[PDB]
């Protein structure tokens, strides 16, 4: 028997509500940035939801992470929920993101938001970036091109990028449901299904492949749009 | 839109069943008291699958607790997984139990376990025993009676169980949706629907109550049955 409280689509969208109504909010600031990226941005969907920057926030005032790294910025939104929840630390924070709109939307709301330069935004191919990075980080949050998930996992480990007892974070390992198979989301609009079904089909290799590799621990939980939890294997 | 992905009840569990296989499964002697638990119990109307037990010894691995405190043992399965998770650290796992027939099952199965050098259960209605416990916990699992949370999680704040650096998780905080709105479960077996609805008020009180607590910073996740985690608020 199963794991996932089955919901139709308003009533999924009530019980989201329902959480963030009983879970301490995000700040002013990260609520009028998630406003703005919705306002300006076309391919706003991949931001997460308000919530979800609620988990975070807490996931890092939680862990205290002493470094964070997060492949894929889009437009700063992860990027400044991990920076609120690590004032008290000053965690360095190291984003990686290839696209030079985001770029430039992420430069801008971090400028605006205040940030110091424990927040670090490295730009260009991330699978490159990555291979250049200095010693470790404790908690790894990756939601970059769906495609390249595999490759930023590997390379992540082959070069010791995760600390001991450090954690990756995978995001939308589900694919909205496409993952797992192709009449998992019926839902989903026709102009986006292809995209998503590419992802999907990419992300049920990645979770193959994480299974075939002795040397972690995997835990792919059904939060969100699906989240895999990695950490080296103690073991 | 939210952040809980939309699943009819046959799709709800393949996703759950492609967790499980894309995730590290639960030590071989578990599984057997998994299995044995569903036979002793066929009328349990319990969630608790093998992906659950993955989470536990995860979630164990990687917090590295020192103490764990667990208010509802029922027959022995989180506690086993606890052990599971703790043993290289050797960590203390109390659990209270006041269901004579669970009391006799765990006890038996900790036994056949070999698990009670670190596995202490302690008899009696919880709300009592748990105020008779000192020192503090790192991790606190909280699947007690539902109409008892409130009062569990206030002995646990007032009485300092929980470490500065620790965590309270709550199970089955949306009484399969019910704690939303009696509208949120038409799948639900009418024969248990009552239960649960009653469950569902108890917990939606049980929610609310939380936001009003100055001392705490608390994360409703949208993840099995709904998991409340809570922490000191910093600090």
């Amino acid at each position: 028997l199963g794991s996932i409280l089955p919901f139709n689509e308003e009533t999924a969208d009530r019980v989201s509500a329902y959480c963030e109504k009983n879970s301490h909010g995000i700040p002013d600031a990260l609520v009028e940035h998630w406003e703005w990226t919705r306002t300006r941005f076309p391919d706003a969907d991949k931001m997460s939801s308000r919530l979800q920057g609620s988990w975070m926030i807490f996931t890092a005032r939680d862990r205290k992470p002493k470094r964070i790294l997060e492949i894929g910025c889009y437009s700063g939104y992860s990027a400044l929920a991990w920076y609120e929840g690590t004032r008290d630390t000053k965690a360095e924070i190291v984003t990686l993101e290839y696209s030079p709109k985001m770029i430039a939307a992420s430069r801008e709301a971090f400028k605006k938001y205040g940030v110091g330069d424990r927040v670090k935004l490295i730009e260009g191919p991330a699978e490159n970036t990555l291979k250049t990075l200095e010693g470790e980080f404790d908690l790894i949050f990756v939601d970059a091109n769906k495609d390249g998930y595999a490759g930023y996992v590997k390379t992540i480990l082959d070069q010791g990028l995760l600390s001991a007892n450090g954690i990756i974070l995978c995001d939308n390992v589900f694919a909205r449901g496409l993952t797992i198979g192709p009449d998992c989301a019926p839902w989903l609009n026709d102009h986006v299904r292809p995209y998503w079904n590419g992802c999907g089909q990419a992300l049920d290799k990645f979770s193959a492949g994480l299974m075939e590799d002795p040397r972690i621990d995997v835990l792919l939980l059904p939060v969100f749009d699906g989240v895999t939890q990695i950490r080296w294997k103690d073991g």
